[PDB]
């Protein structure tokens, strides 16, 4: 029972599970948007949760040619 988040030791009633280890309560949000995440809506980059989609489908997932935004991100 340690959070893969924040790197401490989840107490139980403060707990939430996900790739079959614990976490905070609070912890488990998006790092892209910041939306606290749900009962299996979110997913996991190395240390660091997020939502399932877009977020996760968007920052860690293969992409197209190389549009990406020039300073201000947008839907690339
Ligand atoms: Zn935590
Ligand atoms: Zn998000």
């Amino acid at each position: 029972p340690k959070c893969p988040k924040c790197d401490k030791e989840v107490y139980f009633a403060e707990r939430v599970t996900s790739l079959g280890k614990d976490w905070h309560r609070p912890c488990l949000k998006c790092e892209k948007c910041g939306k606290t995440l749900t009962s299996g809506g979110h997913a996991e980059h190395e240390g660091k949760p997020y939502c399932n989609h877009p977020c996760y489908s968007a920052m860690f997932g293969p992409k197209g040619f190389g549009r990406g935004g020039a300073e201000s991100h947008t839907f690339k």
